């Protein structure tokens, strides 16, 4: 028998406008928050056309369930990810997965995120920690805290230390690290030209300049980080050296460990930034919820400096931390393609090759999962994970394409707030309005606060 779809209606679609398609409706610095706002309008639903391209944005769990099954879906490119590609290569997170080094990569640095590897990271993460606290504890009185900016300089010296034993010093510099502002500039423009027509107009070439100088920025870095492993350890650049595909029983290059080194840099601590932006944000906004936190720190790490065994104590950290990825998981949307002809949901006939957008923030309002008030914050919905359907809470992925740094972003994140929240008391003092600035990622913008010692003593690292 005919094998489509019983039913079949009209995609919904939003304003379209001539060859511009949907373009122009995204003319925006916030585009995933403009998305946000089309999906409330239309949908589980919606297709989005560029000249070029198209795709279809899924916001509803039961949608995004069956795009989870691998069988069927694999990770594509969005066109964000084909822009990113261009400096970051064939790393990781911006291969193709039928692509020779995702494979291989993968294998091979898999180990660096075992639990036991976990364990090896711990002391290096409390370096970086006391040293955020210290700053803290430094600021005069008339003074106030640049969150984002500080937990750029915590997240980016964490991956850094842990993963290459390279030291970026980002708590001895007072503007941002100059790898941090290349980076942002590049992932700006790479969203940027989402809204290009003509990306080749002239009118373009100072932006290609500048992307070039990014690039260029960012790869001295990878140099000295290279330079410096050559002038012992075992952690991921060791493996990135050394490591054999089991598979192929060979390394990786020397052009594919550098656009690793890039894809580790950039991954491993800008989404962590984020996350711990939002959840000291929502914290400040939900008194009763710090305070109940505040108490789990204040009664779990009774030691100067948190333990492992301490930070896998801290479960209602960690369900704000869960609750803050419900609500703005900071990598937004991934991306997936029909490895053949189907049908989805029972009624929307894809061919192979065909698209999707998984709209994370929009997952994560599905009433039908969470209940009605998905606007609020309440880490309590996280009380007992077995309860949550498969594939509704999926702020790092799906499948072999899922976050492979997931378990190291969770410790991190819940050693760091942890230890804010043994020490410091905080203080919107500004009654701060979250504006969420937008990069690919997200992450608040201005959010800034005072933290007021609770003059507890810290320990040795
Ligand atoms: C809370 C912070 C983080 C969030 C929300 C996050 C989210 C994600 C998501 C959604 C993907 C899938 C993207 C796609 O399918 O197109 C992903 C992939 C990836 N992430 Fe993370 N991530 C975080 C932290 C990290 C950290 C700290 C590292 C590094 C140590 C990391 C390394 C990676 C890599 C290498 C991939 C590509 C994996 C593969 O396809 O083989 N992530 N992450
Ligand atoms: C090298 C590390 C990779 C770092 C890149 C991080 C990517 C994080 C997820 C990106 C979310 C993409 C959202 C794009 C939304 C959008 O603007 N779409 C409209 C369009 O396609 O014109």
């Amino acid at each position: 028998y005919f094998q489509g779809a019983m039913t079949i209606k009209e995609m919904p679609q939003p304003k379209t406008f001539g060859e511009l398609k949907n373009l122009p409706l995204l003319n925006t610095d916030k585009p995933v928050q403009a998305l946000m706002k089309i999906a409330d309008e239309l949908g589980e639903i919606f297709k989005f056309e560029a000249p070029g391209r198209v795709t279809r944005y899924l916001s509803s769990q039961r949608l995004i369930k069956e795009a989870c099954d691998e069988s069927r879906f694999d990770k594509n490119l969005s066109q964000a990810l084909k822009f990113v590609r261009d400096f970051a290569g064939d790393g990781l997170f911006t291969s193709w997965t039928h692509e020779k080094n995702w494979k291989k990569a993968h294998n091979i640095l898999l180990p660096s995120f075992s639990q036991q590897a976990m364990k090896g990271y711990h002391a290096m993460m409390v370096d970086i920690a006391v040293q955020l606290v210290q700053k803290w504890e430094r600021l005069n009185a008339d003074e106030h805290i640049e969150v984002p900016e500080d937990m750029t300089r915590l997240t980016l010296d964490t991956i850094g230390l842990c993963g290459f034993n390279y030291r970026f010093n980002s708590f001895y510099r007072d503007q941002p690290h100059p790898f941090i502002t290349s980076m942002v500039r590049a992932l700006d423009e790479a969203m940027n030209k989402l809204q290009r027509a003509n990306p080749d107009d002239p009118a373009y070439d100072e932006n290609k300049r500048q992307f070039q100088e990014d690039i260029k920025v960012m790869n001295d870095l990878v140099d000295k980080i290279i330079a410096d492993r050559k002038a012992q350890s075992d952690d991921l650049l060791t493996h990135m050296l050394n490591g054999k595909d089991p598979e192929t029983g060979e390394p990786l290059d020397d052009e594919n460990i550098r656009y690793q080194i890039i894809t580790f840099l950039i991954a491993g601590h800008e989404t962590t930034s984020g996350l711990l932006s939002f959840a000291l944000y929502f914290l400040v906004k939900n008194p009763h919820v710090l305070q109940k936190a505040a108490e789990e720190a204040a009664r779990v790490l009774v030691d100067p400096v948190p333990s492992y065994k301490q930070v896998k104590q801290l479960k209602y950290v960690g369900m704000v931390l869960n609750e803050a990825l419900r609500l703005w998981p900071t990598a937004p949307a991934f991306s997936l393609y029909a490895k053949e002809d189907t049908v989805l949901g029972g009624e929307y006939p894809l061919e192979k090759g065909d698209e999707l957008m998984v709209l994370i923030p929009q997952l994560h309002r599905d009433k039908t999962i969470w209940g009605d008030d998905v606007e609020e914050f309440r880490p309590e919905r996280f009380e007992n994970p077995s309860a949550i359907p498969q594939h509704a809470f999926k702020p790092f992925g799906n499948g072999q394409r899922a976050c492979i740094g997931q378990q190291f972003a969770l410790h991190e994140a819940t050693l760091v707030l942890g230890m804010m929240l043994k020490h410091f008391d905080f203080e919107d003092h500004t009654n701060y309005e979250l504006d969420i600035k937008e990069t690919l990622t997200l992450k608040p913008e201005g959010f800034v606060v005072k933290a007021k010692s609770k003059k507890i003593p810290l320990g040795g690292i």
